[PDB]
């Protein structure tokens, strides 16, 4: 449990957001504002109260103590001067106290500017809190990072909170993962079950069923008996993979799609798991299996979807994704979905209004997943824990 700004009068206070405003920029402008629509609700919910709003963000990869015109935030700034009637202006130095007016906006510049924001320091974190009477945290994509701007900041604030973006993503986690509506159906693709196998373990103690995908299917594929020739997969977690198999309902692709090489030229070739050639490799699961998952998410009440299940990027192993993607979308359950490369293939088959909820989590989506604490909201339940 957190405390949420929506339930705070901000009237005439001084309020500290953390957004996630980390733009794609292009010769001094954005270039992909998906992130400051998002966070406009949160900053104009303050500044229609008569709050004095300071918002800012990391961006890019900037050296702390060494100030850089490309990661600045004058990019962001006048992106919010177009679409905001509020005077909104940019402050560099601000760790020692910031002039703010209510109804106006400042944008506190680069906080990876600062010396001490990776590693959290006390001093800085003082300084950030110092400036605000209210804390939002609003950026769930650096929640799983212990940070300045992000975590110590909280410790020291009057008041630390949630703004609506980070307790909406909360909130659809919960309904997801918290007693879901049964036949709760999880997706785990992607390259090596290694780099994600505490996902798996986790999801297996919650999921009806685990369906696998991509590298991570091919392990289980070889862990089933069947060679796989080329194909992507980890000898060292077959054991894990049959681990996983023999104690949890984890669909197994049945029919696979091979190539001959790794390209976006190479033709596909439709066979059964039991008939991969020593130099093919598996790079999409086949129609018989796509149609099964098909039906599976069909009569499911939750879908957690993360990772492809072949590699969508080439047209001839997109088959496979586009009928999954297709399934969750036109599936009556409660679909959430996470994962640079999950996002990638929402956009791809057009079905962004399918999905129940979309998270831009990225990192801190799979580290809630795996059970993993994630320090930004730690510091916010314990806050709100009284
Ligand atoms: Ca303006
Ligand atoms: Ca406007
Ligand atoms: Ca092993």
């Amino acid at each position: 449990s957190v405390i949420k700004m929506t339930d705070l009068d901000l009237a005439g206070k001084r309020v500290f957001i953390r957004a996630d405003l980390n733009v794609p920029v292009k010769d001094g402008k954005v270039t992909s504002d998906a992130r400051i629509r998002a966070s406009l609700p949160t900053i104009e919910l303050a500044l229609k109260q008569g709050a004095k709003v300071m918002v800012t963000s990391h961006l890019g990869r900037p050296t702390e103590g060494e100030y850089n015109e490309e990661f600045s935030l004058l990019p962001v700034v006048n992106y919010l001067k177009d679409k905001l009637s509020n005077p909104v202006r940019l402050v560099k130095d601000y760790l020692d106290g910031v002039d703010v007016a209510e109804g106006e906006l400042v944008v506190l510049e680069n906080v990876r500017f600062n010396k001490g924001e990776k590693k959290d320091d006390e001093t800085l974190s003082k300084k950030y809190a110092a400036l605000c009477d209210v804390f939002v945290m609003d950026a769930f994509g650096t929640a799983h990072r212990a940070q300045a701007s992000t975590h110590g900041i909280g410790k020291f604030a009057d008041v630390a909170c949630a703004g609506p973006l980070l307790a909406a993503e909360l909130d659809a986690l919960g309904k997801a993962l918290k007693e879901p509506a049964r036949p709760m159906v999880a997706i785990v693709g992607g390259s090596k079950v290694s780099t994600k196998l505490t996902v798996l373990d986790s999801l297996s103690k919650i999921a009806d069923q685990l369906i696998v995908g991509g590298g991570i299917a091919n392990t289980f594929i070889a862990a089933q008996g069947h060679d796989v020739g080329k194909s992507l997969y980890e000898a060292d977690l077959v054991d894990e993979a049959k681990r996983l198999l023999t104690t949890c309902n984890i669909p197994v692709p049945s029919d696979v799609r091979v190539a001959t090489e790794f390209s976006e030229t190479a033709p596909a070739t439709l066979k059964s798991v039991n008939d991969v050639k020593a130099d093919e490799q598996i790079l999409d699961i086949g129609d018989a299996s796509a149609q099964e998952l098909a039906e599976i998410l069909k009569n499911a009440k939750t879908i957690l979807w993360n990772g492809p299940v072949g590699v969508f990027e080439f047209p001839n192993f997109r088959k496979g994704t586009e009928i999954v993607a297709n399934a969750i979308a036109d599936s009556e359950a409660f679909s959430i979905a996470g994962g640079g490369d999950t996002l990638a293939a929402i956009d791809l088959f057009g079905i962004a209004d399918k999905i129940s909820y979309i998270s831009t989590g990225g990192g801190a989506f799979l580290e809630f997943v795996e059970g993993k604490v994630l320090p930004a909201v730690a510091m916010l339940e314990e806050r709100a824990k009284k």
